[PDB]
């Protein structure tokens, strides 16, 4: 066995989470792990096992950290830490948490800071959005699957003519010249802010992903969710600016998510 690889006769499968399937279960007995384990077909095994050697050595902690990988059967395993309140998405649907605007913010911050963290490795997401972030038992949010879309083989999530690809994420360039970017990943955090202050509606709810691109054409843009300050809007619309040079960097936005923090 590698350093990035775990034996699977270590875990203890608990239930079912919910690609594939993930799993909760426990790590020699005693520690939470979640296994996310890869149908078959379904990814460039290979690519991924060398890129898992690159994302074992990402540390921040307000990024998905993972374990390690089992590789030698099949399916293969991804072996990361335990997030109890689970995706991200499925969380802020749910109306019983009654958010403050204050834990919004502080969501947005979380996802920020792993941001932040990844531009500062020249690491890009390639599909940030609600239902790729995960919530821990803490409340705190964390980054998850980053990366992993480089390495998944259905045609139909690969390109922007694709239908499972993230058109609602994506700035003008990728939808139409296919431009990924560290300002790419800066757009799709703005989306995932409005998602956010959303309560979790998709956006662009009314439309279709080839209207919703044609919309993005024309200039066109998501507006200020209900639960959003006129301050909080600002900086979601930072991360649209039709010219990738001119929105920020994700130390900037961090920057401006901690004065509204503190102007309140
Ligand atoms: N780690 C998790 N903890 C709790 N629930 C999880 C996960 C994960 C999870 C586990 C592993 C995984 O693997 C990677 C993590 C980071 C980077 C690349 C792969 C991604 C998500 C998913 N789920 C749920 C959300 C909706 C239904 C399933």
């Amino acid at each position: 066995y590698g350093s990035w690889e775990i034996d699977p006769k270590d875990l203890t499968f608990l239930k079912e989470l919910g690609f594939g399937v993930v799993k909760y279960g426990k790590w020699r007995g005693q520690y939470d792990v979640a296994i996310k384990m890869i149908k078959e077909g379904s990814m460039s095994e290979d690519e991924f096992i060398e890129e898992a050697k690159v994302m074992m050595n990402l540390s921040h902690e307000k990024l998905v950290q993972l374990y390690g990988v089992c590789t030698k059967q099949r399916p293969i395993f991804i072996i990361t830490e335990y997030m109890a309140n689970g995706c991200l998405l499925n969380y802020l649907r749910e109306m019983r948490h009654r958010f403050q605007t204050q834990q919004l913010l502080e969501m947005c911050k979380d996802v920020c800071e792993a941001m932040e963290y990844l531009e500062s490795k020249q690491f890009l997401h390639r599909d940030l959005a609600a239902r790729n972030c995960l919530v821990n038992d803490q409340g705190v949010v964390k980054v998850s699957d980053f990366g992993l879309s480089r390495y998944v083989l259905d045609d139909e999530y690969t390109s922007s003519v694709g239908s499972k690809f993230p058109v609602r994420w994506s700035p003008p360039e990728v939808l139409m010249y296919s431009k990924f970017s560290s300002k790419s990943d800066i757009w799709a955090f703005g989306v995932l802010m409005w998602e956010i202050y959303s309560l979790g509606k998709m956006p662009y709810e009314r439309f279709t992903n080839s209207e919703t691109a044609e919309h993005i054409a024309q200039g066109l843009r998501l507006y200020r969710p209900h639960l959003a300050s006129e301050k909080v809007y600002t900086i979601m619309y930072s991360c649209w600016h039709e010219k990738a040079d001119e929105r920020p960097t994700f130390k900037i936005l961090l920057s401006n998510i901690l004065d509204v923090m503190d102007e309140e």
